[PDB]
């Protein structure tokens, strides 16, 4: 069901909060070498959801559920601007500014956290 299929996006999306954490940990104590594996890890795991929440999308598309399809727009529209910063954040390791790094951090931390408010409204209405 879509629902199955919500839960399995919801897990992945767990695992990315998981390996978000540790990131962040490693950066704040200078381990360059783990942070660039978690990065590899969680560009991974953001592909995945995204790619799991065009699925659930489409297929609420398809059913014509109206309510489900407007809160996964506004939902996906969200993902993208993480996805932007997250990307900024790896080209800022990139270049070695630890400033820039710092602060993607952070506002990545307050964009994944609005987005994730819509959560329970998706839920009912898949
Ligand atoms: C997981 C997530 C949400 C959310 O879960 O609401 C909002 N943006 N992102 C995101 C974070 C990093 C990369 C791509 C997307």
């Amino acid at each position: 069901s879509v629902k199955s299929e919500y839960a399995e996006a919801a897990a992945v999306g767990q695992e990315a909060v998981a390996v978000f954490n540790t990131m962040k940990a490693a950066f704040q104590n200078g381990d360059k070498e783990a942070v660039a594996q978690y990065l590899a890890r969680l560009a991974s795991l953001y592909t995945r959801h995204e790619e799991l929440l065009n699925r659930i999308l489409e297929k609420a598309r398809r059913e014509g559920n109206k309510e489900a399809v407007t809160l996964m727009n506004e939902f996906t529209a969200t993902f993208q601007t993480g996805k932007s910063i997250f990307n900024a954040m790896v080209a800022a390791f990139k270049n070695g500014d630890d400033d820039s790094f710092e602060s993607y951090l952070q506002a990545l931390e307050k964009v994944t956290a609005k987005g994730e408010t819509l959560a329970d409204q998706i839920a009912k209405a898949l």
